[PDB]
C-alpha cells in the first residue's frame, strides 16, 4: 500500500500514531500551557512486522520557560523504557504562544533522534494557533547541516532548508488505537 522514502532514497518503515495522542498530550500538559510554559514528551512504542506502533506518551522529568523545555533526568527515562522494552520513536512539545515550526533547539535535539532512528518524528503543537505539525529533518542534507553545526546559541539560524513535514499517511499514519500516558514528573 505505502512505501515512504527519504531524500536520499532510503526506505522508511511506517509509524502508527494514536489519533488521540496529540489531543491527550495537550490535556495532560494544559496547566503549563496556561502558565505559558512549554512541555515535552517522548513517543514510545514497539516494532512489530517492520512497522512501529506508538503505545506510550512519556512525560519525563523536565524544566521549561515560555521559550524552552528540556529533560533533567534521562536516567530514569532510560530505566522506564528499558524495563518495559519501549523504543524511542520520536518526541513532542508545545508552543504555547508561537506558530507551529521547528526551532533551532528542536532541530538540534531531533537530529540526534533521527540519526539513531531514521523514522523518528518530532510533533510540535501550537495551541494558541490551534495548529500542530509532524516534522523531520531532510535526510541526508538536513541531518548533515545540523551535525556539522557547532554554533553556540539557543535560537541561532541555519542556512539552507533543514527540515520538512512528514508525509502522511505514508511515513506516519494516524490511527484508532490505544495509548498509555506515563507521567514521570
Ligand atoms: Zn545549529
Amino acid at each position: 500500500k505505502i512505501h515512504a522514502y527519504t531524500e536520499g532514497g532510503k526506505p522508511l518503515r511506517t509509524i502508527y500514531l494514536p489519533k488521540l495522542l496529540k489531543k491527550v498530550f495537550l490535556d495532560v500538559v494544559k496547566p503549563n500551557t496556561k502558565k505559558n510554559l512549554e512541555t515535552c514528551g517522548i513517543l514510545c512504542g514497539k516494532l512489530r512486522q517492520n512497522a512501529f506502533f506508538i503505545t506510550h506518551l512519556v512525560i519525563p522529568l523536565q524544566e521549561a520557560t515560555s521559550d524552552t523545555c528540556g529533560t533533567t533526568d534521562e536516567a530514569s527515562l532510560f530505566e522506564f523504557q528499558d524495563k518495559h522494552n519501549l523504543l524511542t520513536l520520536g518526541w513532542i512539545h508545545t508552543h504555547p504562544t508561537q506558530t507551529c515550526f521547528m526551532s533551532s533547539v528542536a532541530l538540534h535535539t531531533h537530529c540526534s533522534y533521527q540519526l539513531m532512528l531514521p523514522e523518528a518524528i518530532a510533533i510540535v503543537m501550537a495551541p494558541s494557533k490551534n495548529t500542530s505539525g509532524i516534522f523531520r529533518l531532510l535526510d541526508p542534507e538536513g541531518l548533515q547541516t545540523i551535525v556539522k553545526c557547532r554554533k553556540p546559541g539557543l535560537f541561532h539560524p541555519h542556512e539552507g532548508k533543514v527540515y520538512t513535514m512528514v508525509a502522511q499517511p505514508g511515513h506516519v499514519r494516524e490511527i484508532n488505537s490505544k495509548l498509555q500516558v506515563v507521567d514521570l514528573r
